[PDB]
């Protein structure tokens, strides 16, 4: 048959409406995608840095979970794509600030590069309570 | 209740990694590279060409669980080059017309084969 | 309602203490942070090289599924992430005498750095039985 799939959406959150969704929920499980350090209301990036970036990248996150009914505390893995490995221990101390206890399972890395030249770009898998 | 649905129509790493693997619900599909399994090299034409042939490879690995594209609900985009955002952007969109995918994006230094793209997917089974 | 999530941890694979957990447990499926070829009795990356590195990144993962009662056959889908892409054959050497029939599924390439300088990094996704 056909599969029960559920796209919550808020416009609080940024998207590339008609290529991907914000997230996918499927039973207990919500794929949320890329968050980057973008602001709706101007279209642009945030301005100060990676520190500025990755706080607007957890702030969008967050927007989306709520869409759906979840917290932060629903995170149960992420991925830190980082344009310089560099930023690890500053970008970890405002990720805390999100995700302060019962942490996720976690992958950070160096890329080459991130759509809209960001410098931080936050996945992650949810799960519903 | 975990399958290793297998097509010949699709690339695989003999011993190394399963195409695909469905456990519950839940399917997880190898990154899937721009590969012609006829002539066992990468397609010709550049990064749109193996974009589109990264998500026919796709296509038959899901129809072998039974899937079509509408039971994919997570997607990450490798890309060598990240000036063949747009373009590969194009291709994907001919692929996945509504009730889209999550997905993420990002470029990174290279791919297996010298690939130019590699897309890696989750799908989940319906009832 | 709250999501009920459980945190395997062995003292046998590293830890960033209020950063993540080792790997999150929900609804029996088990998303493992990425490990490096780091030796927890040493505090240090092993000796030898990529390959040496990808096999304790391994051991460490299979410790890590231990202590949620799992072992490397749960492994549904592992990412292997590379500081060069010309280590792809040296990796799947070792790679493969961790899995012996019903592979993961897998996705691999070469990134710009690792934490800690490290040459491989693995996270992977199991189903507990």
């Amino acid at each position: 048959a056909a599969v029960q799939k559920l796209f919550p959406y808020t416009p609080r959150a940024p998207i590339r409406q008609g290529i991907y969704s914000q997230a996918v929920v499927v039973d207990r499980t919500m794929y949320i995608s890329g968050q980057l350090g973008l602001d709706v209301a101007s279209g642009k990036l945030v301005e100060g840095g990676v520190q500025a970036q990755a706080r607007q990248a957890l702030v969008n996150m967050g927007e989306i979970l709520k869409a759906a009914g979840c917290g932060y505390d629903n995170v149960v893995k992420t991925t830190v794509l980082l344009a310089d490995m560099n930023d690890f221990v500053n970008v970890n101390d405002v990720y805390k600030t999100f995700f302060s206890k019962n942490f996720p399972a976690r992958a950070a890395y160096q890329v080459v590069a991130l759509p809209r030249g960001g410098l931080v770009e936050i996945e992650a898998v949810a799960v519903l309570g």
